[PDB]
């Protein structure tokens, strides 16, 4: 099977498994795992923040970011498409009893005007907007970069306010190798990052947040409410470190391996655009096929192609380090066969 | 005194009323002996076509106990993107039942069926479930638009198939029905809960009411304790309510007709209005053409004796009710000329 | 019928009837309406405080008072059999996400040493102790008065830990009464006192919360949140100005009441005792009877009598202003005979 | 350091080490996992339940197992002293938005007859009682084991009722191995049971929740929610099928070394209890030493021993595999020389 469905299903490289079984760890909840207070400090490090944590996975990364942000009752100020809205089962309501305040974007860029306008009049019948999130390498939007002058102005606005302001930056190091904006730059216009390992990083498990030590503090507290509080957790931070210091050059191949794609699906005569991937997804549309995209995702699954609909007229293809240029290839004579099927 | 056209919220009492309270047959209802609540909650419950009915001290606790008894912590629920229960109600649905809302544009007020259809949540463990959805009719944001009953039956027939709870943010679902024509109970019908309003356009001074099933009301009533709606002699209250409900509707047609004259007369002035678009006691004027913004022209309202609210940085809200007179309308008008003078 | 169930029956008096039908009113949710203004002017005075807040119950003035004292996840101190704890519906948990903290009391009061163990020490593990609850004239133990020292020595604590104290006043003009002590001279000793004029002060509907101007703001807040956000209160306002203003010295004759009745019902054979009637309660035991407590409320209502059974042998009486010296002693009469038949 | 301070700090053992190391994974969130797969479908065997959920701790065991019990607004019965209440951040109020209802118990054994009464009567002012939670070896009263016809009891009146059981098995095996008691036979009187792997079993991260199919895929849910969702979690599980299947029967050895460790110590003439002592833990009062716990806590800890202090007088020390006799034999000079000082 050729795994085009997302980068989470990447797997641990040799190095990595290797690290993992020789893992120096302790117990985390009395701050006594040395290799995850090393990923931690090289990862605030990293992001030019003084603090960090490391979570179970990037719902919670988020979940705890809104917690530690938040006061009950409060709106957070989000992306209309964004995952935290849509993916992450309702957990802002429910853990941080916030609402959320969709503003529309283009490819996850919200206008820094409607970002403005967004901001909640001091009113009685108003919640508190105290929160500002932003997610880069937009998902819905098929992997979007958003520009580090919308990041900026957005920073400038929050400021003026007292508002927090959170980067959801799941695949931040995706949009920086795309950019050439390094993630410390990002970071230095949030009061908050949370990035994931365990997608095109190639770690099992895991994500971190950076930010103010106070913050991270209150993070912290979240996260063991929330149950993430693990003990000796540096088995997984061992594949961290690897991770976030060794994986990050190579996403290059992906968008290599992504653009690919693009180019060779749309010379065969699927609806794509070459032009917006940027990073490692594509989005292909049913448009011109005698199959919804459900039905598509069905037929490719038979021939040993996956991914997802994202919609009933678009599947999200997704590259990642165990879907190689030799798969690729095989994937497009696939996509080929099918495409005379469903023309 | 001011011509006040910020909202028929302002509403006072009638002489009927007020010796009607003073004079209300009481109980403590916490035990359901309150007679004069009682009937209220009959008179409702009967008016709306439903088994049973519930008086709480707002339209917003209408609202959140609604949402409290249909739903579960983690839902979502289905809303229009301007609602009155998304922008005005101080986020309790996320506090009060931990529900994330789910906004879908509506045109006036009307989601578009197949557009809700899409907004349920499939089911998937990243999804949170789709268990209510709710309509307002008399859609307060587009300026009191009336949501067609053929659109609330489409609804209807959809959450019915998935087993969606339907609720009508009904606050002025009597102005709903007196421009329409449709009965109340018509619009019920294809929900199983409805709030309205008491202390409108209604005239009562304080007070709402849920209708619905017997038991959805009885875990409204519980929500209602929790949430500190639980009063003794509420019947001071009732009295009020149960004039508003049986003597105060068919009047206020002439709320429309006074909003309906207010527009055409502010569009002949030269105004940003759409006479078209007044259907019930609402006005939405746009300060597009005029030097000023919204916040501006309601401060030169105000120096000149006028009241209204700006909604937003281009958009006023002008509210007709029993107690602004069509003589309040004309001199309102009068002025709105002048102004129009100095700002265009 | 002669209704010894609670002091929540009370109607309203003439004085509270005509006052209604005259009262000035205007859109509270404006601030607008002028007779809740001079309530909440009034209360605030009345208790010292900087000001007060109108609001439908005394559940929803404990409620907006435990949400404008805390945040999510704290932890709030409280009597064991303190109405917060037991007839709320569990509010404090759903609205404000906090976890109580219940230690025992002797007749309402916590011993000052219990409470200081019950703040919990800073760490990871644990909620933050944010707020220490006080009822005076403790419901549960039978309308008993919570000692001036057991509160002042209490909030001695909070204050050098910088935890909030509310004192749920529902009948704390009861207590006033009683001990002699001023109202005034409890809520100093108080962030936030809750107080109801529904019930001995016999208005048909309404409770005030009275504190600082910024713990009132939040209140206010969360009165909206929560659905007390009315238009033309003042309706209401105008029974509680006399209420608050000209009923409370009055509740010296429902304790005389409530000793009277039992006094007398020890006389007749029944097992009261006389010695606990501190206020307007009286606890009757139903041991010594044929039939138990909910059987003999079914044999009072008959003989024209209303009481609540508040266990399998206990019944509880309570006086209040609708509740004559006449009707105590027509009451009386009633009782002598049902224990010729039930004894 | 010799360190008694809990279970938690054990270490990998090198077979596991390995395990991890050559773990077959797969993405979680998919259900591909087959590592984690085998051990749910593992613990549910081992448990006599339908089905099984891998999470990241024992905490969010206990909240997802809550919130797949209750609605809002619902009350949980649980011990007094129980972890639920105490250690885990107030997550219950927060997450579920549940209410505890602590009842007394001798050692973790709840008078049945007083859970038949802290069970809610149908009214419109008290919350629904919809769960009863039991910790067998409770931690607080000393890794006490809480009698099977205690449990057996309990779970005949939440049957009548209609009322769900949640045992809170952190250290069930613990339990078994000093009971007798088989841990399906226990798990047969509760609807659910959280165990650890990562205390006495000695797996790095990770507990487990086991129960009905419906169940757990409502807790499977409420782990998305909570962030407990991962990916290739099967290298944690790994290492958890070895502590399940392997590390069970020396656990013998930590409450050989626990019962041995206070037979000493009262010798010395510390004030504790060897015939209290049954599984791994040993609770050291401090009322007859020159300073309290905190004090002794720091003095063990410069002479080479940690522990943590429980409250101000009383000290837990705690037993498992990287605490040899010989260890304790260190450990016991060290505190005869302690005695020596501060008796
Ligand atoms: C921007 C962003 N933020 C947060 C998260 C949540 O992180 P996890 O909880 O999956 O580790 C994801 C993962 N997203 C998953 C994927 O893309 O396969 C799916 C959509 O849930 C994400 O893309
Ligand atoms: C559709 C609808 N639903 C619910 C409510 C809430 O009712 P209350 O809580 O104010 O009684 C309102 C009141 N609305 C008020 C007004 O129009 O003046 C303001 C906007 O809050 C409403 O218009
Ligand atoms: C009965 C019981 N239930 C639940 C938990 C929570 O498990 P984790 O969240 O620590 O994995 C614990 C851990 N307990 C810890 C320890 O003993 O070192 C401390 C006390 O929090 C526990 O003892
Ligand atoms: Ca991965
Ligand atoms: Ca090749
Ligand atoms: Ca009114
Ligand atoms: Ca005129
Ligand atoms: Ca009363
Ligand atoms: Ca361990
Ligand atoms: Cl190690
Ligand atoms: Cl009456
Ligand atoms: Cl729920
Ligand atoms: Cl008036
Ligand atoms: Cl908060
Ligand atoms: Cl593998």
């Amino acid at each position: 099977m050729i795994d085009l469905r997302s980068d989470t299903v990447t797997k641990p490289t040799e190095e990595m498994r290797k690290a993992m079984a020789q893992a120096e760890v302790g117990d985390d909840v009395y701050g006594e795992d040395p290799t995850i207070n090393e990923l931690e400090r090289l990862a605030a490090e990293t992001f030019g923040k003084e603090a960090a944590l490391f979570v179970p996975s990037g719902t919670m990364g988020n979940q705890v970011s809104i917690m530690a942000h938040t006061q009950r009752g409060d709106e957070v100020i989000l992306e209309a498409d964004s995952h935290i809205f849509w993916y992450e089962v309702g957990a802002m309501a429910v853990l941080s009893g916030v609402m959320p305040h969709p503003v529309p974007g283009k490819n996850g860029a919200m206008d820094p005007d409607d970002v403005r306008k967004a901001i909640r009049p001091r009113n009685i019948h108003f919640p508190r907007t105290s929160l500002i999130a932003i997610e880069n390498t937009h998902n819905r939007s098929g992997g979007r970069v958003v520009p580090l002058e919308n990041i900026k102005e957005i920073c400038t606005i929050a400021k003026e306010h007292g508002i927090n302001v959170h980067i959801d930056g799941a695949r931040i190091f995706n949009a920086s190798i795309a950019s050439g904006v390094p993630v410390k730059e990002y970071a230095g216009y949030a009061d908050s990052v949370m990035f994931c390992l365990s997608k095109g990083l190639c770690a099992p498990v895991g994500s971190v947040v950076v930010g103010d030590r106070d913050f991270i503090e209150r993070a912290r507290k979240a996260r063991k409410m929330l149950g993430g509080g693990m003990r000796q957790a540096g088995v997984l931070a061992a594949a961290g470190i690897i991770a976030l210091t060794k994986m990050v050059d190579r996403l290059k191949e992906d968008h290599e391996n992504a653009r690919f794609l693009a180019l060779k699906l749309k010379e065969i005569g699927y609806s794509v655009n070459p032009e917006d991937v940027k990073t490692n997804m594509v989005i292909l549309r049913t448009d011109n096929l005698k199959v919804n995209a459900h039905g598509f995702i069905e037929a490719l699954r038979n021939s040993g192609v996956l991914a997802n609909a994202v919609s009933d007229t678009e599947i999200r293809l997704v590259t990642h380090k165990d879907v190689s240029r030799n798969d690729i290839e095989e994937a497009l004579n696939i996509f080929e066969k099918l495409f005379r099927k469903f023309s």
